[PDB]
């Protein structure tokens, strides 16, 4: 199956209500015979997939939403592609949206920032360092709900969430949407002659008892979504990978258990310059969780737009130099679900 | 597609929380080799900042690697459930699906004009009754009697909300909810869960001898909002969803149906749009008995929402478990007779949404 166009606005501190979301980002979406449409959202407001489609003119057109919390975006995918493979849909919409305007996951992170730094002997200031290439990034992206580039000092400096994470270390609470139109690799062609194909996608679950998940330098639902995703996309490397980094020391864990960095050199490869937007192997171009903000249950759609722009060389200053293959990771609460997703320019 | 092992549990006011009744409705059912949780359920969004339903439970099932996520279309969310565990199991994404619907409720829509109003789906069940009566003649008897039928359903039924035999003079006094039509007629505020284990055709008869299989599925939204272009008798997002069940599953005859009875009056306009009977001829049939349990054309054997009782998530999961049942000679004293082929309405709001699915004991 392939992405074939796409919608996007501006997160943050939204003026619009979640209906108003919506029809933006869809508005020149519509153009296409859409025959399901698929909602990713977690906090709605009663029957909002109903809701959306009347208020999109779609009144007939089937709908259902999908909630994995913070994962929803990349499980709507995954039944979106589902639903187009079994051929009870050929051209689905996924819209992701949230409204956000109108032990706890920070705790847990900086736990994971203190037992990282511990085991592996990894410097401070390589954790913020995260955060100094992802507001530069994000200052490049004018969707992103911050555009305003830090030094490690201002991340540093910044105020205590949790000892020793601090505010410019976390995303936001942001209100956005994003949406992709998905068709079958046979139709794709007809819509543009450069789609974006999903290759693979790896979805797994672990152990949401925080005093029963083994320990906090690794999440091990995301080393088993990525380990299905790389099976079924028959690839091994990847060109740039959007991340859930709801705090740069998860950009950091997520990115060894994708399987880019061995575990405890992640570190080591942000320190390096090898995960910027001129290295190797970029990671959150986009400005990850940390510039874009992080609409619940549009993050894991927007990742699929970046991909999408990006392997089209559409995304402009951000641009990856010559990306083809990519990765998206979705993650509900601290690694309780993961959904990976591998994008190509070929099927 | 099949169904190939069921869970349910007693509906009712529950003590047990959410958890508690996935682990007893599912008790039975992790044997298999699931590889993929998909949850229906509408109203459980407390954990949304934290954990998430879906992971919890996964977690509290000790299933803890498995994929989960929920679905919600609100009282169609089991019907559309189904939908995507088919399609998971059709595009091989997973082989081996667990749909558990569930619901703990006991602890709307815009009506314009050519001003808006916020109208309770019970009051708008009672202008489709007044509407039906004054457009096809319909006595108010008939209306009446699909709570008789369904209350004689449901007390041969050990897992209904109500297992209570009522007359259809108790059902004509009982009060007032919005007039004309009375408290037996509508269903009640329940708690409860169903699940169902789906494979491919391909696998089904290595999990039993007698696979239910998924015919065909018909889905479609309609307007939700309500205005005074509607008619009040029809709901065209049943009939759409219908014609493409029937379209996809190649019969043209059923054996039952288990619909979507918020308010009698619905069984009655349902079993018009899913093309049983003609537009305003449906009461003719409850009068006649022809949605009787011994009848030509069975309707909510299982007793229907309206003696069932409506866990909002859980519902359109068990019309699968019902239709399982039926298909595999194993619903007792509820059976109709030489069951093979049978059909399921899931419905969110005043038909915002539907979903028709068809089952067979044949592929
Ligand atoms: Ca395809």
């Amino acid at each position: 199956v392939a992405i074939v166009d796409v919608g996007i606005t501006k997160f943050g501190k939204r003026k619009e209500n979640i209906f108003d979301l919506v029809k933006e980002v869809t508005e020149k979406l519509l153009k296409y015979d859409i025959d399901y449409v698929i909602v990713s959202n977690s906090y709605s407001t009663s029957g909002l997939s109903s809701l959306i489609t009347t208020y999109l003119n779609l009144d007939y057109v089937p709908s259902l939403r999908v909630d994995n919390t913070s994962g929803s975006g990349g499980s709507a995918i995954l039944v979106a592609k589902s639903l187009l493979e079994s051929k009870e849909a050929n051209t689905v919409l996924v819209v992701g949206v949230e409204k956000m305007s109108e032990a706890s996951l920070p705790s847990l992170a900086s736990i994971s920032a203190i037992e990282y730094m511990r085991k592996f002997n990894a410097p401070r200031e390589s954790i913020a360092q995260v955060a100094v290439k992802n507001h530069y990034n994000g200052s490049l992206n004018p969707f992103a709900h911050i555009q305003k580039r830090v030094t490690l000092e201002e991340v540093l400096n910044s105020p205590v969430i949790s000892e020793p994470l601090r505010l410019y270390e976390y995303t936001p609470i942001s209100d956005g949407a994003a949406a992709v139109v998905m068709v079958r690799n046979e139709d794709a062609l007809s819509y543009t002659s450069k789609p974006v194909y999903i290759k693979g996608i790896g979805s797994s679950n672990y152990t949401a008892y925080v005093s029963e998940k083994e320990d906090f330098v690794t999440l091990p639902a995301v080393v088993e979504a990525s380990r299905k995703a790389f099976k079924k996309a028959k690839v091994e490397r990847i060109d740039f990978a959007e991340l859930h980094d709801m705090a740069t020391i998860l950009e950091i864990i997520q990115s060894e258990d994708i399987g880019l960095f061995k575990k405890g050199e992640g570190w080591k490869a942000v320190m390096e310059g090898l995960t910027s937007l001129d290295g190797e192997i970029p990671i959150n171009p986009s400005g990850g969780l940390n510039s874009k903000g992080h609409p619940i249950g549009a993050s894991g759609v927007a990742q699929a737009v970046e991909a999408f722009s990006q392997i089209r060389n559409e995304a402009g200053n951000r641009q990856v130099k010559n990306a083809r293959v990519g990765l998206s990771l979705s993650m509900a609460g601290y690694g309780n679900s993961a959904t990976v997703i591998i994008y190509g320019d070929e099927p």
